[PDB]
């Protein structure tokens, strides 16, 4: 599912995102179009052999099992498949805790070098939320 924009920001606010760890919604909405382009559907493979899955591009080094990333971890009890779902709760449950497990959304490399820092609210305007 390819969301738009404001469609993506409304269903991350429903699950709670809006500042979760103190990130305001528009931070999350530009990590997710800048990781995926909204589109819930997208995979990249890494030099390190893991994949990124998913709006959020969650990666299968710690997060979600793809049975083809040696000596990986699997911290959200998930395959690496439900993050490529229309319906983005396991995305964001294994988002939060991403985001909770120290470094905080600099564990997303686009969001570091293309959102942290810029107006992140314009990233929510027009939107009814
Ligand atoms: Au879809
Ligand atoms: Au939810
Ligand atoms: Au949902």
């Amino acid at each position: 599912k390819v969301f738009g924009r404001c469609e993506l920001a409304a269903a991350m606010k429903r699950h709670g995102l809006d500042n979760y760890r103190g990130y305001s919604l528009g931070n999350w909405v530009c990590a997710a179009k800048f990781e995926s382009n909204f589109n819930t559907q997208a995979t990249n493979r890494n030099t390190d052999g893991s994949t990124d899955y998913g709006i959020l591009q969650i990666n299968s080094r710690w997060w979600c099992n793809d049975g083809r990333t040696p000596g990986s971890r699997n911290l959200c009890n998930i395959p690496c498949s439900a993050l490529l779902s229309s319906d983005i709760t396991a995305s964001v449950n294994c988002a939060k805790k991403i985001v909770s497990d120290g470094n905080g959304m600099n564990a997303w490399v686009a969001w570091r070098n293309r959102c942290k820092g810029t107006d992140v609210q314009a990233w929510i305007r027009g939107c009814r939320l």
